[PDB]
């Protein structure tokens, strides 16, 4: 932690990257050595910094060093230039179970790791999900530090580290579909869905899907945190582990469905389309 007389004098801002809730990740340089990195500015609405500047993992975007402001927290993390999650798997032509694994073993990994030095996300979701590079096997990262809280946590009931292996859960079942397995617009029903653990594998969108798969996702989207799997044994199941994610073709429908659901992806697909032409 360190105290900038005036952060521009250390980093050159340039453009807005993303944009979250309460804050806004932005391109910046570091001026003393040239390095891109992304800056997170928090509005004000140590301990952490402590366990957070610990943080070393391939696919957890590190954090490198921060800075405070009157009215602002400056967290200079490790640039990624990839792309969000659902946005590469629209953007590309061919998509499997396979693709599917492969970044769910790489966020469990990601949150094991986390959860051993007593982090705990509790908002995991796709927006914080971000491809490293613009490569085809560029591996996925975790960029932080309505339907993904798990049942317990809208229960207001006691909680856990299992949480996350639930969020992870429903990661899984859009990255297999293409749309949340709780739906509703009316939000009262919504909570409901969730914290009674009630979805299904509705065909035929759930046709092509291995059976390993759905009884893997099944796992971690268990109600109950003491029956729901760790990130350890979600890691030892064979859709992880093992050879059992298939290798169908099941772009086009899962692809679709995220357009449809996600307002950003329809037209992601677009840009990219246009601009890859030249
Ligand atoms: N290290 C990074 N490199 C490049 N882009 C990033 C990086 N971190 C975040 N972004 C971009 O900025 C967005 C904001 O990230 P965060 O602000 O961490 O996600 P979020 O969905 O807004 O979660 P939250 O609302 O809790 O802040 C990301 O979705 C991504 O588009």
């Amino acid at each position: 932690w360190k105290q900038a007389e005036d952060i521009r004098d250390i980093y050159d801002f340039r453009d807005v990257l993303g944009t979250g809730a309460f804050s806004e990740v932005i391109l910046a340089e570091d001026k003393r050595t040239q390095k891109l990195v992304a800056i997170k500015c928090i509005a004000k609405e140590e301990n952490e910094i402590a366990v957070l500047h610990k943080i070393k993992h391939p696919n957890i975007v590190a954090l490198d060093d921060i800075y405070e402001s009157g009215g602002h927290l400056y967290l200079i993390m490790q640039l990624v230039s990839g792309g969000e999650l659902f946005d590469r798997i629209v953007e590309k032509g061919f998509y499997t179970e396979r693709d599917a694994s492969r970044l769910i073993f790489q966020v469990l990994d990601a949150v094991k790791y986390l959860h051993d030095l007593g982090i705990v996300h509790r908002d995991l979701k796709p927006e914080n999900l971000l491809y490293y590079s613009l490569d085809e096997d560029s591996k996925i990262m975790i960029s932080d530090f309505p339907g993904y809280v798990a049942p317990e946590v809208l229960a207001q009931k006691p909680y856990s580290k299992a949480v996350d292996c639930w969020s992870i859960g429903v990661i899984a079942y859009i990255l297999l579909c293409g749309y949340p397995p709780f739906y509703d617009e009316n939000d009262a029903k919504l909570f409901e869905q969730i914290l009674k653990a009630e979805y299904e594998f509705d065909s035929p969108y759930w046709d092509d899907i291995s059976d390993s798969a759905k009884d893997f996702i099944r796992h971690l989207m268990e109600k109950d945190p003491e029956k729901r799997f760790t990130c350890e044994q979600a890691l030892q199941h064979p859709w992880i582990a093992g050879d059992t994610a298939l290798d169908k073709n099941i772009h086009q429908s899962v692809s679709e469905q995220i357009k449809k659901n996600f307002a950003k992806s329809k037209w992601k697909q677009a840009f990219n389309a246009t601009a890859v032409v030249r």
